[PDB]
């Protein structure tokens, strides 16, 4: 099999691949230029290695590079703190780390951007199962789980995406959104399998993004919903040559819908995470109108159930679909992330009669009790070991001297003794982490 970019410099080298507005490259001035690059990140013998990258078209010839040289790439959050990133890339060990913004941090080797086919002048070969690229999730919301993705996972977020969103050779799509994440890093994805352009844009500046939309025949856009709102009060008030607006990312309110619809503006909502490569849910413009709180139906071979609904109907998420990622690099004791294959993306959801999704809630991954993080995971792991505790859910708990404290709820059969448990819970958690208050319940809340 050979590599998308490869394929590309083949099949349409004069078609562009990527614009900043100054330069423009085809896709055969891409490939040579990444293929050159890629003999200079071999001779560093690093299988893996971290990228700290800005929106430009040096990065993209760098990731463009990396993956023609068989080089896993792992993603730096530009804005994480100095020990999250050296936490972060030791997690995942790496130690060497490529740049195209200037970067200090001690314990890395740190190099900025100084210095036919891959098989006759790199000796590399493609495999759709090789880890593409390795993201973090955010810390705030609970632990920074390392999430490898591979070829296989982000080709078919691709093909999902064609059949959900709509694009096609033609596409110009601008890319805002940072390309360390996901929704920023997938159009890239998107564009070398299609065979599109990319409008990569350095930081999100509403009228210079307008003029762009009106002057530049852009056909494709990834935004959040306040960004789409400051666009719109600089005047989009009609679509120009937008064919697609992608959203994602945060609450999108009825009024936004009807305003955008009256504009005519072509918005659709999405769903997705780093652990599914992006979206696997997708709200047209019609569905939008009909239910203003939906993010949408998923994709032909996406599989999407709740489990242990309400009568509301309303219980976790679970997804299985080749998107997927195959489980978490780090941390290494993160047990409960896959029930038969199903992958628990931790949020409350239902599907109505129709297919709509819906979400509601987060199953909170995180407890912060006096100044200190604790994970309910773990705490859940050890529960779970217990003799006659079938399932367990440790949530956080009110208390004024704390704050917060961690609570543990337990279904069991039979009638599980406090002080036991307790012990138990001691003697394979740090004291901190055992929880001070209980309960059995019928059904976990």
């Amino acid at each position: 099999l050979d590599f998308w970019l490869y394929k590309q410099a083949q099949q349409n080298g004069h078609h562009i691949a990527i614009t900043d507005g100054q330069e423009s490259y085809t896709y055969q001035n891409l490939y040579c230029e990444a293929s050159l690059l890629a003999k200079r990140l071999k001779a560093y013998q690093q299988s893996r290695v971290g990228l700290y990258i800005d929106n430009s078209i040096q990065s993209i010839i760098l990731i463009h590079a990396c993956w023609l040289a068989n080089i896993e790439i792992a993603m730096i959050n530009t804005r994480l703190t100095p020990n999250e990133m050296t936490n972060q890339m030791r997690s995942i060990d790496v130690q060497l780390i490529f740049c195209t913004l200037p970067l200090e941090l001690r314990g890395f080797q740190i190099v900025s951007l100084d210095d036919e086919s891959p098989s006759n002048i790199l000796n590399t070969s493609f495999n759709l199962d090789d880890i593409a690229s390795i993201m973090f999730t955010s810390g705030t919301t609970g632990p920074q789980k390392a999430v490898p993705q591979t070829f296989r996972n982000h080709y078919a977020s691709a093909i999902g995406c064609k059949e959900s969103l709509g694009f096609d050779r033609d596409t110009n799509w601008l890319s805002v959104l940072p390309i360390y994440h996901i929704s920023g890093l997938s159009v890239l994805l998107r564009a070398v399998i299609e065979g599109f352009t990319v409008r990569i844009v350095d930081k999100f500046n509403a009228e210079q993004i307008l003029t762009m939309i009106k002057n530049e025949r852009i056909t494709h856009i990834s935004l959040v919903p306040q960004t789409l709102n400051w666009l719109m009060q600089q005047g989009l008030h009609e679509p120009y040559n937008l064919q697609k607006i992608l959203l994602g990312g945060a609450k999108l309110s009825a009024t936004m819908i009807e305003t955008a619809l009256q504009y005519n503006l072509p918005i659709y909502n999405s769903f997705g995470m780093t652990e599914t490569c992006s979206q696997f849910l997708t709200a047209t413009p019609e569905m939008l109108h009909a239910r203003p709180d939906t993010v949408g139906m998923p994709s032909a071979n996406v599989d999407v159930k709740i489990k242990n609904p309400n009568k509301e109907g309303h219980g976790e998420l679970m997804i299985k679909g080749a998107n997927v990622m195959n489980g978490y690099l780090y941390p290494t004791d993160l047990t409960g992330t896959f029930e038969n294959g199903y992958f628990n993306t931790g949020d409350i959801a239902e599907i109505d009669h129709e297919g709509y999704v819906m979400i509601y809630d987060r199953r909170k991954d995180l407890i912060i009790s006096g100044g200190e993080n604790i994970y309910p995971y773990q705490i859940e792991t050890v529960a779970k070991q217990f003799p006659g505790i079938s399932d367990a859910v440790c949530v956080g708990h009110p208390d004024d001297t704390w704050g917060q404290v961690p609570k543990l709820y337990f279904v069991s059969e039979s009638d599980i003794s406090k002080a036991q448990l307790i012990a138990y819970l001691s003697k394979h958690l740090a004291k901190y982490k055992v929880p001070k208050h209980f309960e059995k319940v019928d059904t976990l809340p």
